[PDB]
């Protein structure tokens, strides 16, 4: 179960199980390995799931989703990115990461950092 540095992150409307569905029915060797929902309740919270052997993850722009090393890490992308950029949450402590933060680059690319702990 172990998730790429950077993953390719979906986000529906409240279409996630669906898209999952189908994306993993479609391509080969997947599979859905972690859903959550809700307790809007029935959508998905947290969603891992494989195409091809690759890690995506879906819940519910289409972002990406960076699995940082350190304090260190969170820092100096936070930073790079961040310029010219939208922050659209900022470094914050937020059960179950040590920190998360989302931001929209100056191109327009959505980066999701997480710091685990």
């Amino acid at each position: 179960m172990d998730i790429p540095k950077i993953t390719t992150f979906l986000m529906f409307n409240n279409q996630a199980e669906e898209a999952v569905k189908l994306y993993t029915s479609l391509f080969e060797d997947s599979e859905i390995i972690t859903m959550a929902k809700y307790g809007d309740p029935g959508t998905v919270q947290h969603s891992i799931f494989t195409l091809n052997g690759q890690v995506f993850m879906a819940i519910d722009p289409i972002s990406l989703f960076v699995t940082v090393k350190d304090t260190i890490e969170m820092e100096r992308l936070f930073n790079g990115l961040k310029d010219e950029g939208a922050i659209l949450m900022p470094k914050t402590n937020m059960p179950p990461y040590r920190e998360f933060a989302w931001v929209q680059d100056k191109f327009g690319v959505s980066f999701q950092l997480a710091l685990p702990e």
